[PDB]
């Protein structure tokens, strides 16, 4: 019930981190139950109406993240409600979001060069974490490597991901943009596990170029007929020939051809194990 919900009081927001349609993202202290402390991650929501059943909703699908468990997916510690303003109260993780940490490695000052050993382990996490949510049947619909945070630790867990599972009709579905957007779903209003997995590929392939846009030289208009041509991204220069089969798997044309992420992860873990 409300055994998600937080004490305004036990909370302390800070500098704003960062802003967009869905409200901002801001710094905070969470006293815990312990008496102690935590540095956390707030972020501002907007409730379409001061609706019983619109915070009913929100609290619904709080209690239902709070409740997964796996060091590969953000944890959700709660949610206040400040005109009622909701909000999501995560661990704070100071090394941010994958994307932005492996354009930050590719200068002086930034994280040092990342090698090919922690790329696949990159890769491995996220799969590790996508394969808790796809065997719960939940399906993410914004997986990109910006929506990929690293933990103090330095091991990635996925975020902002949706708690649907199954997509209705069409009355949006994919959340990431078009690059990310797999055939299917382009051509269709319809996304399955399987239109995770051809983002989980556009993602490996932006780890593997360390944070290179997708499709260089393909207007986003022109992506569907780009993909309808059989065309895919292409092998980076410094990338290993299995791990591009692993990628490219990811963006076979029927949905039933790819792998699952369980698949992936072995195939994954494999070739992390055979280089030194
Ligand atoms: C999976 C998921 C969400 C999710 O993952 N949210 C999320 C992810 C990352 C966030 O951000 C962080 C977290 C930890 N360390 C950080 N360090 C830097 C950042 C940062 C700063 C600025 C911009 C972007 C990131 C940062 C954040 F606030 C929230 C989420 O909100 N919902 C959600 C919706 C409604 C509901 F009732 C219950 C949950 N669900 C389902």
């Amino acid at each position: 019930l409300e055994d998600v919900v937080i004490d305004r009081n036990l909370l302390i927001l800070g500098k704003i981190l960062g802003e967009g349609e869905f409200g901002s993202v801001m710094e905070g202290n969470l006293k815990q139950e312990d008496g102690t402390s935590l540095k956390v991650a707030v972020k501002t929501m907007k409730l379409d109406n001061s609706s019983q059943r619109e915070i009913e909703e929100f609290l619904s699908e709080a209690a239902c993240m709070k409740d997964f468990s796996h060091p590969n997916v953000i944890r959700l510690l709660g949610v206040c409600i400040e005109i009622p303003k909701p909000m999501v109260i995560l661990p704070f993780m100071k090394y941010g979001d994958l994307h932005t940490y492996l354009l930050y490695s590719r200068l002086e000052t930034g994280p040092k060069h990342i090698p090919l050993q922690t790329l696949l382990k990159f890769m491995v996490d996220i799969a590790l974490g996508m394969e808790y949510l796809s065997n719960r049947n939940f399906l993410h619909r914004d997986l990109a490597a910006r929506n990929c945070m690293l933990r103090d630790d330095m091991t990635v867990c996925v975020a902002d991901f949706g708690l649907s599972k199954k997509i209705y009709s069409g009355d949006r579905i994919a959340k990431m943009p078009v690059k990310w957007i797999a055939i299917e779903s382009l051509a269709d209003r319809v996304y399955t596990s399987k239109s995770d997995v051809w983002a989980f590929g556009v993602t490996m392939w932006e780890i593997a170029t360390r944070g290179m846009t997708p499709y260089p030289g393909v207007q986003n208009h022109e992506m569907y007929d780009y993909l309808l041509h059989g065309h895919r991204l292409k092998q980076p220069e410094d990338c290993l020939d299995e791990l591009y089969e692993i990628m490219y798997s990811c963006w076979r044309t029927d949905p039933l051809d790819r792998p699952t992420f369980s698949v992936l992860r072995l195939q994954l873990e494999k070739l992390l194990e055979s280089l030194p």
